[PDB]
């Protein structure tokens, strides 16, 4: 169940929209800052409950404040973790691309399609572990009515009529994989928005050869296939795993 909270069980917050607030019993946990239909969206994204998804621990639905309150990842998003000193061993990677893959294959299970997944929404624990976080309210309609296209499918770049299906997560989650091997975002070299969007939509695709730490070939064929222009032509996550599992202890531990 979803507990309603009031901002009376907060000492302070600071603004990392997101904030970290400090709970006068539970501890720390993120805040982010139609009355009747909102509480019960709230009670339906709190049932998504698995150990790759950052968890809705509440809300807080008091005259002028409404906020949602989620669990606290210690160490930021992905990226952020990826930029601070690139120490960060293949083995660790390995990791994290299978936790994704566990956390949307858990989502798209419940009904859930994310629409947003980017490093941004990936956060990482002390022991980089990794859980999936929903920031911009992609996956809400009533809670969301109250460099971001690096990760879009090129179905709906230029296309808002295209309805956003599973394989729209797939294409995400290729162009992740690239970025957890290359430490960075990509198109570095892009120069405006439009060219960006008719360069990807025609077939261009994250620089490949710009990976400077090793990536295994198998991993770069991975990702080749998931950001197919075909949507029909890229993997589900079962079938993603199902390949990239048994690489992963065969290989990387
Ligand atoms: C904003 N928010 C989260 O990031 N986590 C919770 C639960 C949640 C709702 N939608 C989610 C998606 Cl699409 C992914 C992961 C967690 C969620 C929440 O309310």
């Amino acid at each position: 169940n979803v507990i309603k909270m009031k901002s009376s069980d907060f000492l302070e917050s600071a603004e990392l929209k997101v904030s970290l607030a400090f709970h006068r019993t539970q501890g720390l946990m993120i805040m982010k800052t139609h009355n009747e239909a909102l509480l019960e969206e709230a009670k339906m994204m709190n049932r998504l409950r698995h150990s790759r998804v950052v968890k809705l621990l509440g809300v807080i639905i008091e005259e002028g404040k409404y906020s949602l309150v989620m669990e606290y990842m210690e160490k930021g998003n992905l990226m952020h973790v990826l930029k601070a000193e690139m120490s960060t061993p293949l083995s660790v990677k390995g990791r994290i691309i299978l936790e994704i893959i566990e956390g949307m294959a858990y989502l798209h299970g419940k009904g859930v399609i994310h629409k947003d997944l980017k490093p941004e929404n990936i956060l990482v624990d002390n022991d980089f572990h990794i859980k999936i976080a929903d920031l911009g309210l992609a996956s809400f309609k009533m809670w969301s009515k109250l460099g971001t296209l690096y990760y879009m499918a090129p179905e709906h770049l230029n296309d808002v009529n295209a309805k956003p299906t599973e394989k729209s997560d797939v294409y995400s989650f290729a162009v992740v994989l690239w970025a957890i091997f290359a430490n960075k975002e990509p198109y570095e070299n892009a120069i405006a928005e439009q060219q960006l969007i008719m360069a990807i939509k025609s077939g261009n695709r994250p620089d490949v050869d710009d990976i400077t730490e090793y990536c295994p070939r198998e991993i770069i064929s991975l990702m080749k296939l998931c950001w197919e222009a075909n949507p029909e032509a890229r993997p589900t996550f079962p079938g993603i795993e199902e390949k990239f599992r048994p690489f992963y202890l065969s290989q990387l531990e």
